[PDB]
């Protein structure tokens, strides 16, 4: 078992943890302290500062990682664009063409 | 009835309305036109999103990929260890 951080890539651990699920469908192997960031969605937030795809939630602007497989299970696709943490997800945007037309 | 739900365009007045990527609720989103001929010449997010937030590149061709964005999730595939591939890059 190898930690799928690849900032880490560990194969000593005192835990093996659980993380994203990888394109099989399975999930990843994380070693007990990747994994425990993992575990509090703050992954990315602790590993993957310097990569691109950050966007700011449409509500809160909450930095999410977009484009990255280690936020995809917390990060929500909103249905006219940009993206919802958590939270703010739990609610749908209201745009102009919500408009009384009905 | 129809607005188009690409929102830098709100157009109600349209040639032709036509479809764009699926909703939440399983409706495709309406488009007018214009905005639905970008989707469905695969370039909406080069025509409408280029100064937003998201854009990440293919680590194959290189191709811009904007993510986070709904509109070209279809296109975009998230890669094991990080990064994105285009989907007819990633399965290589
Ligand atoms: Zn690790
Ligand atoms: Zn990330
Ligand atoms: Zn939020
Ligand atoms: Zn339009
Ligand atoms: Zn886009
Ligand atoms: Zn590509």
């Amino acid at each position: 078992k190898m930690c799928m951080n690849a900032s880490c890539g560990t194969t000593s651990t005192v835990e093996w943890k659980k993380g994203w699920p990888l394109r099989s469908g399975l999930l990843a192997d994380l070693c007990y302290r990747c994994g425990s960031a993992y575990e509090s969605s703050l992954f990315c937030e602790q590993f993957h500062k310097d990569q691109s795809g950050w966007r700011e939630c449409y509500l809160c602007s909450k930095r999410l990682h977009c484009g990255c497989i280690a936020s995809k299970v917390t990060i929500e696709l909103m249905d006219y664009g940009g993206v919802g943490c958590s939270t703010c997800a739990c609610c749908h945007q209201l745009n102009l063409n919500t408009r009384g037309e009905n």
